[PDB]
């Protein structure tokens, strides 16, 4: 996973930084022009490696719940669906990891609204109850069915939480996760 | 805090090594003609830092992914007589540092 990306994209860059380096050395007196070229190559590869790092560190830190909310506001307004959120007391101390899980889920949910729902409006509820945080997303558009969905289910279930789908007044997704 | 530790270490050591590869590379370039033996020295320095980054990636990977302490002690006599993450990592470092040990 994280290991294959690290080892591969980053590994291959770093390996290459060494090889090109060593080549440019071999050419300092025989072909200084070609040493020079080789090293701009080195610097370009090193810069992009820094990008790779950025990305990896970003996945592993996890998206924050708050930031995911902000994001879904943006997304729905861009799809012209109306964003309703009656703000209430914030989740006590949810896991840093569980909070990512919720953010990822909420993401794919809201996405499915802008994609299939034909919805006018979309409600988002975040509430802390018992020793578990539950987020609800409903949308007033007809359900189109009966990847992403089974995905939420599983992420959330290895988590020890659950997912429900209700297609009576649209599609109301309910994710719950322990802390 | 474990994915948080890992993101942090990756960004730390690899952040720095890659900037250094940046700057040194750029220097050797500046020196190809005005000072080639120095350009060469600089570049050996770049290769070495690429090596050590490869090592660092290698090790972090190893943290996500006892016989070993025994033969590492051999190569200095040791005694032993018989959460997983924290305990194995911490004992590994413990004996790396001691390199008689039942704890030495
Ligand atoms: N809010 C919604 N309104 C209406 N239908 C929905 C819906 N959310 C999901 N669906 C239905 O579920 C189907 C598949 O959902 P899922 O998210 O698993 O796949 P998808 O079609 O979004 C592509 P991906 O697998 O890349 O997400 C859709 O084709 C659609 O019929
Ligand atoms: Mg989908
Ligand atoms: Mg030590």
């Amino acid at each position: 996973r994280i290991a294959r990306d690290l080892h591969d994209t980053l590994g291959q860059k770093l390996s290459l930084i060494g090889l090109k380096s060593d080549l440019a050395r071999k050419l300092i007196y025989k072909d200084p022009e070609q040493a020079a070229r080789e090293l701009k190559s080195v610097q370009q590869t090193a810069r992009t490696s820094l990008n790779e790092v950025r990305k990896i560190v970003s996945s592993m830190k996890g998206i924050r719940l708050k930031d995911e909310l902000i994001n879904i506001k943006q997304i729905l307004e861009a799809a012209d669906i109306m964003f309703i959120y009656e703000e209430e007391k914030w989740p006590e101390n949810i896991s840093l990891l569980n909070e990512n899980i919720l953010s990822m889920c909420l993401k794919e949910a809201v996405t499915n609204v802008v994609k299939h729902s034909q919805a006018k409006t979309c409600r988002v509820d975040i509430q802390q109850l018992w020793k578990e945080v539950v987020i609800t997303v409903s949308d007033d558009g007809t359900f189109k069915g009966e990847h992403g969905l089974l995905g939420m289910r599983e992420r959330l279930e290895f988590a020890n939480g659950s997912l429900h789908i209700d297609t009576e007044n649209g599609t109301k997704l309910t994710m719950a996760i322990p802390n």
